[PDB]
């Protein structure tokens, strides 16, 4: 019935009545609160002034307040503390590159696109998570890949849209690289184009690029479509702990959470994001970008809870996210019915799509 979620103190003020304080800092407090629609419409708006949420959920799964240490929790979900990669690989690279298709990347943006929403409560919702891992089950089928798994990691018991976890090279050794993004959006009508219908057709590109592929990489890769992320980012909480249980080592963490608006439509610079991100792994991102996209790099700040790679760095995995946009010059529209499919420009996402292979590649081969 109750949710527990970690707020900024700025979102608490705003929550107070409708909520019980479980623990409270300086500058954020643990909360159960059941969220109705009118609390989602509150967290809605106060979200750029206050920031997003994080819904404890997976860290701590329906355990009783009595037996927790909601102090060192909440400090510990609330602060970070940080934790040389080789790139020799330019002919792969290159190969990988060429074989990039763009109008198979808009196909997938005009199907997510073309649902109502892809909300975590919702049958499309739904349907847009069994799509995608049939897309990838079919790709697997076609290059004649038994090299793969693929499998749904349950949303709780609060959303029926469950996240899809599928990698290549279940049997290669060593420490995992992951490819994740969001595929839910918010309730109403909501394309989310931009909000993620681009992230999720970034990787799905890269999947198959990489099944097409003459080489083979000396480490699993997954590929992740994260439900609910629109709901204090939990689909993601979930799919982080089913790493944790099943001790899958990881290496690697890149986040794709809109990678198709551009402020001015011939900008092409990307944005780095250097909060809540291994900054190893960041200087290295940017050296792809500069070596291989050919790309100007940027650098931009978020929000608390700013979106799923947070769930990441929160359980000590490593992580980096390029981002479409800065947060001063942003994609109005997201949330929006007007996140549409004509916002989207297809050069930046055939760029993530760069950055993403050669990230893959330079890792996968070391
Ligand atoms: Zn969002
Ligand atoms: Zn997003």
């Amino acid at each position: 019935e109750e949710d527990r979620i970690i707020v900024s103190n700025c979102l608490y003020e705003q929550l107070k009545d409708k909520a019980r304080l479980i623990a409270q800092s300086d500058h954020f407090s643990f909360i159960a609160i059941p969220i109705d629609e009118n609390i989602t419409n509150t967290l809605q708006k106060m979200r750029p002034v206050c920031g997003n949420y994080l819904n404890a959920e997976p860290y701590i799964q329906q355990t009783s307040n009595r037996f927790l240490d909601s102090k060192k929790l909440l400090d510990k979900l609330t602060s970070y503390h940080s934790i040389p990669y080789p790139i020799n690989h330019e002919a792969q690279v290159h190969s990988l590159f060429e074989q990039i298709d763009p109008a198979k990347i808009w196909q997938t943006n005009q199907h997510l696109t073309s649902y109502i929403n892809r909300s975590a409560k919702s049958r499309t919702g739904v349907e847009a998570a069994q799509w995608f891992k049939q897309q990838f089950d079919t790709l697997a089928q076609d290059y004649g890949r038994k090299d793969v798994e693929s499998y749904f990691v349950k949303t709780g018991n609060k959303f029926i849209q469950p996240s899809v976890v599928t990698v290549i090279g279940k049997d290669k050794p060593g420490e995992a690289i992951v490819i994740g993004a969001h595929i839910d959006t918010l309730d109403g009508n909501m394309p989310g184009a931009d909000d993620d219908s681009s992230g999720i057709s970034v990787e799905l590109e890269m999947a198959r690029v990489v099944f097409s592929s003459n080489f083979e990489l000396n480490r699993p890769i997954y590929f992740i479509a994260y439900a609910a992320e629109e709901r204090g980012l939990i689909g993601s909480g979930y799919v982080v702990q089913d790493f944790l249980q099943k001790k899958i080592p990881v290496k690697a963490v890149m986040q794709l959470d809109q990678a198709g608006y551009r402020a001015n439509a011939k900008d092409q610079t990307i944005w780095l994001l250097k909060d809540y991100v291994d900054k190893g792994l960041t200087e290295f991102t940017a050296e792809l970008l500069t070596r291989y996209v050919k790309t100007p790099v940027g650098y931009t700040k978020c929000g608390y809870a700013c979106s799923d790679h947070v769930n990441w760095t929160n359980e000590g995995f490593k992580t980096t996210y390029p981002s479409a946009t800065t947060l001063d010059d942003d994609n109005p529209y997201v949330h929006t019915s007007n996140d549409t499919l004509d916002i989207l420009n297809l050069e930046h996402m055939v760029n993530f799509t760069k950055l993403g292979l050669a990230f893959i590649v330079e890792l996968g081969l070391n």
